[PDB]
């Protein structure tokens, strides 16, 4: 149609307002989690209904463009993504009631504060770092079943009304954009209407390799704290597991490493030896990606991020989170940063997201976003499996005196699978949860239980003490009280090995049939030929449909678990001989820890 000559013009000059309009309200949200006052919300939440607003305007004008008609697969891809409005398509008032719940939650979060297991005086202990610091370092059960149930009550149960109002609202914004509900909503992002299925077989590949790391942990376990505390048949004591969610255990890894009296990498000690600070820790980041040939962070990064936890009074958003700020090189961090091995690999996740910003901002505004949400969570994340590497952590001088026998190198696989394959039943599990109760397939009277039961059928984990329907848990875990959609991490868990595998064979190090190139060891540090890939990809922001971008990383077209499995395999032949040499019980009996 010859009106595509005009609609380019059209969506040139409206991509740009778009940018400028989002930037307005990215710098009252940026303010907010910064610095959480009544004034900062009030602001916050003003500039959003003004932006809901005008995308109702933008919405509605589109249908003055007969765009499904067009030849231009570009064109129609960017009208299509302009009639998407979300939450904007709500009525006025509906929309600014969403966003004073969304911040009723979040501010209860960010606000939490416990009193001392020892000292009932002492009422000022954050999640981060007080909380934390206990759940991942004490090895005293009822300290940590304390910390557990006063956490659990303040950042969980306290919101279950306003949590509530959120599912009717979220639910309500989904059926006016013509979704059944928020969980369509949310696997629109994927473009692949087969995307749930394609999960569920990935999962059930990889679920039996969980198991036997699961019973393998629940064992050692055992001999640690005694069978008074962990049994050998039912779903393991949450709270022993290092994590307040127990997503990830390579905080207990102590205690459960397959030979105890071989080298377990544990770098924290050598950071703060060596006087290590969050601003070089940075810069470190910062070089690994300069190293491959890709894009050094711009002055205004250095200039506006907040890398530490300020130290006046202040309220603020500590968990962790990259800003895009829609303009050239304005991107920032916001990080409370501490001097840990977890972190060091943390900051790299987070300048993941950055380098995604600075690579794609020179697309049109609708096209700067991720190819799907777990191609942004993944970038970080690949550059963090060559940074735990025995390899590079020598390169660097925190891992000293490392012999890497066949031992050792259990001791490394097993490390890293407490990380990455316990995580993917957690993460499958908070989207199951919260889709269920967006496609109404629960009652209200059944949302606790209905939340540990998918723990305990998918995870073989439970809470430390009874909880009942009088609780609410969910919520205290960020991204749930944050509104922030999970399945992105388990996306991201997957396509991140295979990013990882081509990523070391294209620096030559990676070769299945050479014993001196495992996968397991792989540094892509100062790979130019790595970096090119990452580019072709990053690149392309949102563009082309997913597969287009792995595409252009890989020449694959498919989301596979073929490239985690081969990562773990070694581990898989040794731990399958292990648990049988050791009759070690695999399985669970359905948890008694919530009750109807
Ligand atoms: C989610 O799904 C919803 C449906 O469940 C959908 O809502 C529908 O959107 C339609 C707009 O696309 C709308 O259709 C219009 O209907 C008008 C009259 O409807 C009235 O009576 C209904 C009861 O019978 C009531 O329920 C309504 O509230 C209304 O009061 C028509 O007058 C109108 O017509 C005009 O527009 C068409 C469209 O023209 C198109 O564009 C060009 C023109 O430049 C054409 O050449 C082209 O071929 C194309 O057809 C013209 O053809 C016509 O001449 C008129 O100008 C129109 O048909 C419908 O009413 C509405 N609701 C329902 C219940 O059907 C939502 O839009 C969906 N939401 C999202 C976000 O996608
Ligand atoms: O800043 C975010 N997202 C942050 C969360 C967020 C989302 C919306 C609004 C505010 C905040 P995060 O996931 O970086 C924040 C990160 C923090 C983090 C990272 C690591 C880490 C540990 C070891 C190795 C590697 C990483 N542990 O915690 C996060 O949540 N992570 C998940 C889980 C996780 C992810 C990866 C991982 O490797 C380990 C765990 C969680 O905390 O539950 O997104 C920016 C963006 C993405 C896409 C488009 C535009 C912008
Ligand atoms: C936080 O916001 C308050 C008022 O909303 C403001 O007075 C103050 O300057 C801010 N605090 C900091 C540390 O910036
Ligand atoms: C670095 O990236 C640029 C970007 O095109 C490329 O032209 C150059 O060849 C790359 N350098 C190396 C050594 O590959
Ligand atoms: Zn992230």
């Amino acid at each position: 149609v010859k009106e595509e000559i005009q609609a380019k013009e059209y969506l040139e000059n409206l991509n740009k307002e778009l940018a400028k309009r989002t930037n307005v309200e990215t710098e009252a949200a940026w303010a907010y989690g910064s610095n959480i006052t009544d004034e900062n919300e009030k602001k916050k939440n003003e500039i959003s209904a003004e932006l809901a607003k005008f995308m109702k305007e933008v919405a509605s004008d589109t249908t003055k463009f007969q765009w499904r008609s067009y030849q231009s697969e570009d064109l129609k891809r960017q009208f299509k993504a302009l009639t998407k409005l979300g939450y904007a398509a709500l009525p006025e008032d509906d929309y600014a009631e969403l966003l004073d719940t969304l911040s009723a939650m979040e501010s209860n979060f960010a606000k939490v504060k416990v009193c001392d297991y020892k000292d009932s005086t002492k009422c000022d202990l954050a999640l981060d770092p007080e909380i934390e610091e206990v759940i991942s370092k004490s090895r005293d059960h009822e300290e940590l079943a304390y910390y557990w149930r006063e956490f659990y009550d303040k950042a969980g149960t306290a919101v279950r009304s306003q949590f509530e109002r959120y599912v009717e609202l979220n639910t309500k914004a989904a059926k006016l954009n013509n979704f059944t509900s928020g969980a369509e909503a949310w696997l629109d992002e994927y473009e692949d209407d087969t995307f749930e299925q394609q999960l569920e077989d990935i999962f059930a590949d990889i679920r039996p390799l969980y198991q036997q790391i699961h019973g393998y942990v629940r064992f050692r376990l055992r001999k640690h704290y005694g069978d008074a505390v962990v049994s050998e048949t039912g779903p393991i004591p949450m709270h022993l597991l290092g994590n307040m969610w127990a997503q990830q255990w390579s905080e207990i890894a102590d205690i459960v490493s397959p030979f105890p009296e071989k080298p377990l990498v544990d770098v924290s000690a050598e950071m703060e030896k060596q006087g290590y600070t969050p601003l070089k820790m940075f810069q470190m980041g910062d070089d690994f990606f300069t190293s491959m040939n890709l894009t050094k962070l711009p002055q205004d990064f250095w200039d506006k991020s907040i890398i530490e936890k300020p130290t006046d009074g202040r309220d603020l958003v500590c968990h962790a989170s990259a800003w895009d700020f829609y303009l050239t090189d304005d991107v920032r961090i916001k990080q409370c940063t501490r001097v840990t091995q977890d972190q060091l690999f943390t900051v790299h996740h987070e300048l993941g997201h950055i380098q995604y910003f600075l690579q794609y901002q020179h697309q049109p505004f609708v096209y700067r976003t991720g190819a799907n949400p777990g191609f942004h969570e993944a970038v970080g994340d690949v550059l963090s499996l060559s940074v735990s590497t025995p390899k590079h952590l020598e390169k660097i001088g925190l891992l000293k005196d490392y012999v890497r026998d066949d031992e050792a190198r259990i001791n490394q696989l097993f490390l890293t699978a407490l990380d990455k394959i316990v995580f993917l039943p957690f993460a499958f599990t908070m989207d199951k949860y919260r889709w269920s109760l967006f496609r109404g397939e629960v009652d209200k009277a059944n949302w606790n239980c209905a939340f540990w039961k998918l723990r305990d059928e998918y995870s073989g984990i439970e809470p430390p003490v009874v909880r009942s329907e009088k609780d609410f848990d969910a919520p205290a875990k960020y991204h749930i009280s944050a509104d922030v959609e999970y399945l992105r991490y388990l996306v991201s868990f997957i396509i991140q090995f295979q990013f990882y595998k081509s990523a070391c064979i294209k620096a030559g190090q990676y070769d299945p049939d050479n014993v001196e190139l495992p996968l397991d060891n792989c540094d892509i540090y100062g790979s130019a030929a790595a970096g090119a890939a990452f580019h072709n990809m990053l690149s392309m922001g949102a563009s082309k449909p997913w597969p287009d971008a792995l595409e252009a990383f890989n020449g694959e077209r498919i989301m596979s678990g073929k490239a985690i499995a081969e990562y773990f395999e070694p581990l898989r032949v040794w731990l399958e001989a292990e648990n049988i040499k050791n009759n070690v019980h695999i399985g669970w009996t359905t948890s008694n820890k919530c009750v109807s």
